[PDB]
């Protein structure tokens, strides 16, 4: 006679073992937080209350870890977590790969209320403030977006620091400082200047919502 | 003694409750249709005959809804259909995130005989006619793409009105109507002048082939 | 009384029947390598010696075929494979459609040491010699990438053929054989010059590592 043992989150696994890792670790998911039966959370991750991850995501802390998604953030469709290996084989930081917030440090680290739309993409190292939109298939690598900012669909961040407030425009790949420094200021009038707070508010009710059903 | 029972298509489930829906709807998909098991299909969808949904396609109508795909159309690997608020917590139609197309209106709107090719996306507010090619990672949102028209990999098309016979280069991100009227003609030795019709072929016999294994 | 059977790679199907395809194949994936549960793998496929397919990765031999992956080469998370009709229904090769190397045909060849990362697509006809780095978001359709090379993210070759140790800006779309054959050589100073090899020795470790767990 068989006895039939489910788990009802494979999709949730943890850390492989590696020369890197010798001890695997597994997602730390506030209760709150809703990981879509379809989404992938794998190794070192952390995320927070009412974060809504939705289908095709994955967020995978193996190589550089960790990651962290704060409270309140939304990882669409599609988005990818992904880091530079942030420790070598001798247990020796890789300095350059890690980033620092609050005196902590991260390999991919995603402030609260940020919102990484569908299809876009974040790879450590890299930090984007609170209230940040990341527009549908932005990426972000070797950056540091912050607070406020607004990289419209299409645009990219690449090894350059984006300063508050300010907004990278549809289809912009930013790869210099000079550009980045240039970048313009969100303002009241902005098309996208009030696209996270209703976004983080719909993903918000999402997470919820799809937690009895 | 255990007795399980088994859901084959937990992939395509329905509608969540939230303050802009009350009551959860479910996908209505035409039987000759296709979804990949590994699709997901969610919330007021309407899918019709012939559509072929591949692997990690992520067709969301919970936010805007509804989201329509026609006869004869496909939904390839990675592609993200999704919409922004069409209903308020007071039952009142958000007409800015409305398109409207024969007197219905719908949050996303997908022709028939259309392609949205690998990793492409469409958001709505969004309309896209009939024999249109969506090409490889390109990206439709807040637009109105007409009929026989084609985007080529990368194009995109955000907030303009693409007139009908028209094309996108590859990589072109279109914003302003000034230059979506300066689009070109698709003419019979403009190079992706034919390739809808035969990826509508492949993926129609796709979809019936994959219905027996 | 009830007897359950389990299939523990539903993920990793076969061939469908089609008018161009009479008799379905099935991948053909070498021991060492690792294939995601979540990652899906269709038709005429071969995946060499410790591959590591990635989260949400597709790739799908079942237009045009065969698709082929190299030893020690990788998939990443939301990576696509597929190809061009290589074959019409009457038996006859699409010759346009078919890439040749070393006298064999191919509808996509990925050799060995080969990184297809996070989000990147090679559509075929394709090769991508060994040693490249098709970078984050990447796209290759109707190409050839050379030895050596570099894609930085957002880099696209669309028909044309880029040489050998070259690279692409990143966010550069070439579509034009002049502007690959100006394309910048891979120095020992080019920041990524070693990234190839960094990422390729992770992801085999990768491979194994998530074969015991
Ligand atoms: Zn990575
Ligand atoms: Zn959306
Ligand atoms: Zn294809």
């Amino acid at each position: 006679m068989q006895e039939i043992t489910v788990d009802e989150f494979s999709n949730i696994r943890e850390n492989p073992v590696t020369p890197w890792n010798p001890e695997p670790s597994a997602p730390v998911i506030d209760p709150t937080a809703y990981i879509d039966p379809e989404a992938s959370v794998i190794g070192e991750v952390t995320i927070g209350a009412n974060v809504m991850v939705s289908p095709m995501a994955s967020i995978r802390s193996d190589e550089g870890m960790p990651i962290f998604v704060g409270d309140r953030s939304n990882v669409q469709d599609g988005v990818v977590l992904h880091a530079l290996e942030t420790i070598n084989e001798e247990g020796e930081p890789i300095e350059d790969n890690i980033v620092e917030v609050d005196g902590k440090e991260y390999a991919v680290y995603i402030g609260n209320n940020v919102s990484l739309a569908h299809q876009s993409q974040v790879h450590g190292p890299a930090a984007v403030g609170d209230d940040t939109f990341i527009g549908m298939q932005a990426f972000v690598f070797k950056s540091k977006v912050g607070n406020n900012c607004v990289l419209e669909p299409r645009s990219a961040a690449i090894g350059v620091t984006i300063p508050d407030g300010r907004y990278i425009p549809a289809g912009m790949v930013v790869t210099s400082q000079a550009e980045a420094d240039k970048l313009p200021e969100v303002t009241d009038d902005y098309a996208y200047s009030h696209t996270n707070e209703a976004v983080v508010y719909v993903n918000v009710h999402l997470a919820e919502g799809y937690k009895e059903t």
